[PDB]
């Protein structure tokens, strides 16, 4: 499974990216950056340009009535805004169910880089520590003993090359936090967009209904409200319809080239080497931690090695300090377990498949969840301008 | 992220569970037990009996009112049948959310095993063949050299070793098969289910807005039509509130004690141990791997020592054919890069994570879109009860 661009995502970043004063701006994906924060600006504009242009043709379609089958029309306009409000319902739940997806993703990410950097930690701290503790300690025990001293400064160096060997693991305290920070900010987003679309889906399903009402009942300043209140949502669809839009293209933008944007923003506190890995994932037995995890490996076995040894010839000679040996032993047995479960997360498998997580979510659901959102917003503006079209004449019987 | 039971899916799994002859049967999950299958057959009949008495019920109201406001009786019925389609819509979508989690968590455990497999059979396929290929060539080459050949005999028996050591590795080729089976049968039956009650959405609203259109327009020749189309609607709901129930008691037997039906029913194929460590995830226990791949790694360590010493002294006397050392050299750093990625892949956290996404996808996902559903089927023959009470007096007028 390798992602791939959708067709949708390669129409959308298709749109022109042409900033403010009519400059075309390179159009990828880079927040921060003036031109194409201004790009956004200017398909928010646009939409807002739209907006103008259908409140003045209502204005002057009204002026028109005004100043010179309604049933059905009002019909057609309420079955056309349910069928908006199910498509906003659909697209919503799509786009919120891409967000969980993506901050799961990033959730998922953040526990496997705690769990590299804790074991990473535990085993350093351990065989610096408890190692020197115990090897101290039996210094005494072997007391005038050349060779159970060489043994034992041979177990200090191999110790010293697995700090070594580890050390130059990558430390992912950095990444940890901003994998944090961005999911805690998807979070309080995605939650605050849901309830204002779901705010709008009730507001504009409670307009429709309560000017059905007055249409069946005749009602005089009921409807005046209704219609006031269905320019009030007409104008919020219509900036809905923008953020959608806006937010649409941006994230096809993205979508485009995640793997370059990814690249090109962990260029500080992740080597490329190791991004490359966790992106590309080649399947060439070409692992940037195999050589790492094969001299730390290859070190535990020497150690346990010498220890079995020295436990073996020391029971006939001392017999005295042995629970130091086999502590020792319990150590490099656990340093071991360690060991395997470092090689297991240090690898592509799981990484990948949150990154691809990630990316099906913000992709395949987020971005389809926004064009249904802006279809409805569309549609919904279709919808009210047809009620207050047909306005006057239901007003004036 | 440990599973824990939801509460209402031990509110439902105490739902008594009485057989047809209202003997008790165990309410533990066993699909294949006769008794299991027939309290599933006996909540059916249940909701068979209420369909018939609904239907009686029905029968008597327009009996009596025969032999013998309505407007708003007829809006209050509509409102509730698009309450009723819009919480069958979210039960559906649910469901099928579920089994499509659940069949990605099969696919992503098939590919994990399938790897190990790969993976195992390839090392052991290569260490015999390739490898026995190699020193029997060799075996010229190094004439009339005792040292050279106990080496190389020495080779011999690491890799044995290390053969046979991947040879006690759990072969998931019947695992491969069996899940391939349940995630094909899961998609087709996923596929019709969503379809049937697709159709029977559509059907509901059409039902509904004819019978609408037909009381603004005095049509009784149409609104009899509908009257019949709502006695089969309401025969359909209540059935399909018989498979949801049933379905949502036994995925609620079930999913109470998940780890404990896996145990049983995987008790041949895979070993208890395996079992145990990849359901109740040992991260504080032991892997019953990390005794053989420890084996495996050290002999490869071993196995690499003596060839590297061979090509540093061999080479200075002979320098024939020692491209066959490098092929062996790079033989072992693929051996190497396998062991890596099998130590990877046997890791309890991938599986792990695979078993608890299918328990969330059939159990937090699955069994609330069932009830749902359920829900659905009742306020639908609830709103069909409705329509079809009110009949009548709209009829006489
Ligand atoms: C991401 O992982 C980090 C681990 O580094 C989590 O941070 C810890 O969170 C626990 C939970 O309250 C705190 O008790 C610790 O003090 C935190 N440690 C550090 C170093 O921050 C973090 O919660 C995780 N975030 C997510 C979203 O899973
Ligand atoms: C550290 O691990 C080794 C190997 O697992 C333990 O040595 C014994 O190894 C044999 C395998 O030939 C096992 O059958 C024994 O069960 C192991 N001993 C015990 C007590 O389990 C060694 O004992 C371990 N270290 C400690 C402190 O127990
Ligand atoms: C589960 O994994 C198995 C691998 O053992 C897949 O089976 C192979 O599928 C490919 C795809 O067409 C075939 O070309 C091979 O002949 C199959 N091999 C065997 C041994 O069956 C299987 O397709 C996977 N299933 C799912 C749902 O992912
Ligand atoms: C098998 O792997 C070993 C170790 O990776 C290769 O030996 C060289 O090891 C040093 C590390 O001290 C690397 O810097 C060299 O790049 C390695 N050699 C080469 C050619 O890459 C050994 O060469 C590998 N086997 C083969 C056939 O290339
Ligand atoms: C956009 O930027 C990329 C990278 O900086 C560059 O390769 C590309 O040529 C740019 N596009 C245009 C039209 O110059
Ligand atoms: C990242 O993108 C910016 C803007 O296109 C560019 O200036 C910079 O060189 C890129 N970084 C890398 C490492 O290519
Ligand atoms: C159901 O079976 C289990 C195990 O076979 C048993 O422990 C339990 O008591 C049984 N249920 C009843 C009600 O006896
Ligand atoms: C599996 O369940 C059946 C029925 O409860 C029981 O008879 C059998 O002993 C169980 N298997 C195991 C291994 O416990």
């Amino acid at each position: 499974v390798d992602y791939i661009a959708p067709w949708w995502v390669v129409w959308l970043h298709s749109v022109p990216h042409v900033g403010l004063r009519l400059q075309p701006v390179n159009s990828t994906f880079s927040p921060g950056d003036e031109s194409y924060q201004e790009s956004l600006l200017f398909l928010g504009l646009v939409a807002a340009v739209c907006l103008g242009l259908n409140l003045i043709f209502l204005v002057a379609y009204l002026v028109c009535a005004c100043h010179c089958c309604i049933t059905w029309t009002a019909v057609v306009a309420g079955l056309i805004c349910c069928a908006a409000v199910g498509v906003g319902f659909y697209g919503n739940s799509e786009t919120n169910d891409g967000a969980y997806q993506l901050m799961y993703s990033l959730d998922d990410a953040n526990h496997t880089f705690s769990g590299i950097d804790a074991l990473v930690s535990g085993t350093t701290q351990k065989m610096k520590v408890d190692l020197e503790q115990h090897l101290a300690r039996l210094s005494e025990i072997f007391a005038a003993r050349g060779d159970y001293l060489q043994t034992l400064k041979f177990i200090q160096q191999m110790a010293g090359s697995v700090v070594v060997q580890l050390s130059g693991l990558p430390v992912w305290r950095e990444v940890t936090m901003e994998l944090t920070k961005l999911s805690d900010q998807t979070g309080y987003v995605e939650y605050y967009r849901w309830l204002s679309y779901l705010l709008l889906f009730i507001l504009d399903l409670v307009i429709c209904l309560i000017a059905c009402l007055g249409l069946a009942k005749r009602s005089k300043c009921l409807l005046a409200s209704m219609l006031c209140c269905g320019a009030l949502s007409l104008l919020l669809s219509w900036a809905s319809l923008a953020a959608d839009g806006s937010a649409a293209v941006a994230t096809s933008d993205f979508c485009v080239a995640p793997d370059t944007f990814i690249l090109n923003v962990t260029e500080g506190q992740i080597s490329t080497e190791v991004t490359r890995y966790y992106l590309y994932c080649s399947q060439s037995g070409s692992s940037p931690f195999q050589q790492t995890l094969t001299t730390f490996q290859r070190a535990l076995t020497t150690m346990q090695i010498q220890v079995a040894g020295l436990l073996q010839f020391a029971v006939p000679l001392f017999s005295t300090a042995e629970e130091d040996l086999l502590a020792i032993q319990l150590l490099l047995n656990s340093s071991e377990s360690s060991l395997h479960q470092l090689t297991a997360m240090v690898d592509c498998r799981g990484l990948h498949k949150d990154y691809l997580d990630a990316l099906a979510g913000i992709c395949y659901d987020g971005l389809q969840g926004l064009l249904y959102l802006g279809l409805f917003s569309f549609l919904a503006a279709l919808a009210f301008s047809t009620m207050i079209c047909a306005g006057p004449r239901a007003w004036k019987h």
